[PDB]
């Protein structure tokens, strides 16, 4: 094959805006858009189309899941979201119901690219999605704490004037609300982010709210404009391109943990080394005592949710 | 002044795509963005944010008309859609008393940057922002036919395996119904677009249904997926690329006519050359019989809307 | 391959480490290799190119031997002595065909199997020997041509009419050097005619015979003043690569195979060409009014004589 | 200015044809002016280069005097000879400040009024110089330091860790050149400690110190391959160029201007610092470890002692 495949499975708010950032970035020369409303999926590729004229050139069309035959990487943002009086527990079986009925009918097309998975809950989905399809635990990838870590990273940015690109700075563990910033790891020009903190008069009362701003904007921003799309949009792009390039980028992601943080047979969230192959190394990062205990905590509760809902799923 | 400033006004679904688009693209170091409800403005301000962390660094903040002081750019894409039972002089009256709320106040600020106008219909309305906020006519650009150029090179890209980026191929006139392609000015490579239509057994025939197809796309794609913005979004962001990297980049836009086409006292649909003082250089462009009658037409029909208008309005 | 892409570059003279430069810049094709005689040089190369590395794309750069092409997507051939003094243009030809002979022998005995980029100059001559040497599709072979020439004369013309050079759509046709010419009456800026752009900007007949006679000699002119010229080409071959990498059935003046197009066939020459991963997608074939196309046939025939020649000669 | 931005190149060597090329590419600063004695090949450069913006972003270049800087928002400062064999450091550095006092006063007459990017050798001295000859506040001289040497080091650890050298946050530190040393003990990947990495990759104390010194000698080891080296420096001025044009606050290791970071004073030294459109905005002080605290000691006080004699001998 000639040129680069992307197919996108679900179109809604987060899928849509990752087809767009993935038009102005010119990455994949072919972009597929598969969902169960066939008119707007359509809709959307008349109108992402219209884009190439001034960017990169792209074949973008709406199809069905056997596109994924000669795809290079399938983008799953699929799945329903929390309707109020439905519980986690509720959202988390509804999501798996789903995320099978998509990774079967890619499975059977013969794909044998790399998954990405943005669904929510995306560390229990990114777990089922490699449980459902066979392949191996590096070939799907999660988006995991990369939205939240950009996040933190742009809030701390704002706080030190610095370019967020160069504060490494990562939040890890489930995402979600048992999620937290490895502050201690944390630097900015080689420089402990910690250090920083202590010079500019930044106490550990205020680094524990600027952590806990960070698990509350998507509420943020649902309560504001109705819903939260741009951050993620964009780290599922930045993602995409490490592995389009080949690139062996460091970026926080739902990486298979194999005896990193003292964690097997689970996806969650770490530095990962990502190119062509999907994850290609874990970085395991030096906790601190506050560090290590939310992600042993993060882990186990994500642990029993995942494996329940797949005995449930069955 | 040590970095570059865009504000936009109007933060719908056009609005923000625009953003987002400057968001990938890393154009405009600082964004404001002004609309009535505040609290939207933010949530879309606090979700554009999280792309600086992968993009280019940006500061993006909701303000309010005075942020227009120390601006280089104002886009305009405020306006209330057609509503059913509504005419089109009723949007346009409609649409005129918005506009003129927008264009007093950011020259109140001593705003002395330049217009995109984006607002539909946006030659009526560019013709009001250059009446309304006194601007020379070459510092009010208008996004005029730039988007429907944008689908028919795409349209005639898909039709000939060309990157629509080499097809040179403009729609002229009044964006909208009477709006015509300058097919006989059109070339791929040198060649006429008329002459690679008669090699590839293209007919008049085919050639006018894909006219009626570029001014029928937003209605496809309005009627699939409830609205149309990628298209425009890139549109905008190109226009504002060629101002603030002061291009001299040939774009089809609504321009300020001063005797080309027979025209004056008049914003409509031609190549223009585009610069950091806004449009540098009216192209006009050879129109054989179809297209002149369709350009005086489209023209006339244009100026007794937009001087009643202005009339109505005052 | 597709997913992690590889260039070869053959010759790293000026024109070569200017390219891979560029590439360097551009973040296009994963892995880089240098292949030339003195490997000493093509290293030093290599160790100064991936100091770029930490600030652009990643790529794995580093000098090669012929053999690296077996799993090389494209193979840039910049390879051959330039002009010596007391030698004859025709001794210019029987040498670097003599040279192009020996490198594309072993690229083929690598198993090489993607598209060839000719730069070596006489480009269109090489371009034609490449493809007669190598056994390959006419399509995956793609000559450089009239790309840089173009380039020139359309900054020349975006000088004139304050225009990014990038909507000036002229082009240069013809054999790459002396008898080459812009297609002025086919050129155009925003769909306008470029002879109602020059008689509205009062630049007469005789400008535009000057502006094309200054194209041909912008090489000699830059040469006489910093020895050499390469930032030109080594943006056209960036460009050409780029089309064929993301498969853009971009247009780009080019070294296009002839097959009737201008009454012309079984020749390598300047016109405008869609080009995508398959190579050359599509030739163009523009009109010409009376004086390019006695410039395009007086141009062809002399080109196709030394080229038949040449190969007549060397073989 | 700001909406139209201009850059003077001064010197039109190997290092600055390279930058020029470089911001050619990039598409950054829609003028770009080049200051050298030899105005014909300062004018063939320009000629060369133009030939690019066909592919690139549109650029104005062209050929200029000093009284050009007026209006200019960054000047380049690359000028200066490099060292003759029978020439000591001494010769080297005195030869230098009298050609670099003879670029800055013409640029200061001129009104220029921008930032200074200065990368002749030796860079750290001749940063202390054009900011004691020009006036200038010590934030709007940036000195490209150790940004080179820090990326050739993340370019070495990338290759041994299979990692994009752009996430390798590593420092080379100190004075640019034979004193300078790598700040192992604050380098990290994705937040990791990189002397954790260096424990578990099997890589020993030995072979950082050895991959430190390798750094050192790169300069070397690439002019004994091909005579020069320049890309790696070209596309270090270009990213510290595009912080400055593009008001970035982005963090470089550069030759940073001494406020009482490191127990040093009046010095520009190697060290990370956010860089913006008012140039140094931020020095960053980085934690150093018993050896790299005592290398940074030893590197600065030398420094000191050799741009204090120099400028009192200059002036």
């Amino acid at each position: 094959k000639n040129h680069q495949k992307v197919v996108l499975v679900g179109d809604g708010a987060v899928g849509s805006s990752y087809a767009f950032a993935m038009a102005q970035q010119g990455i994949a020369e072919e972009f597929a858009i598969v969902d169960i409303i066939k008119e707007r999926t359509e809709g959307d590729a008349m109108d992402l189309e219209d884009a190439t004229a001034f960017t990169a050139p792209k074949n973008i069309y709406s199809a069905d899941y056997d596109t994924c035959k000669d795809a290079d990487l399938v983008v799953i943002t699929a799945g329903a979201p929390q309707k109020p009086g439905e519980t986690r527990l509720q959202l988390v079986d509804k999501n798996l119901k789903i995320i099978k009925s998509v990774v079967e009918p890619i499975v059977k097309s013969g794909f044998d690219g790399i998954f990405l998975v943005a669904a929510n809950p995306v560390d229990i989905l990114t777990y089922a999605v490699q449980k459902l399809s066979g392949f191996p635990k590096n070939k799907v990838v999660g988006s995991g704490t990369s939205l939240d870590s950009a996040r933190l990273r742009v809030a701390l940015g704002k706080k030190l004037d610095v370019d967020p690109r160069d504060v490494i700075a990562n939040i890890m563990g489930e995402h979600g609300d048992s999620e937290f910033a490895a502050y201690s790891s944390a630097t900015v020009g080689g420089k402990p982010l910690l250090d920083i903190a202590k010079d500019e008069g930044i106490s550990e009362d205020e680094l524990l709210k600027i952590e806990d701003d960070v698990r509350n904007k998507a509420y943020e921003i649902i309560n504001r404009k109705g819903a939260t799309f741009y951050g993620v949009a964009t780290a599922l792009m930045r993602i995409s391109k490490a592995i389009l390039r080949d690139e062996n980028s460091v970026l926080p992601i739902g990486a298979p943990m194999n005896g990193e943080y003292g964690l097997n047979d689970l996806y969650i969230g770490t530095p990962a080394v990502v190119n062509a192959s999907g994850v290609a190394k874990v970085i395991e990062v030096p906790l601190n005592d506050r560090e290590k205990k939310a992600m042993a905590d993060s882990a186990k509760q994500l642990e029993e949710v995942a494996k329940n809902g797949m005995a449930k799923l069955q």
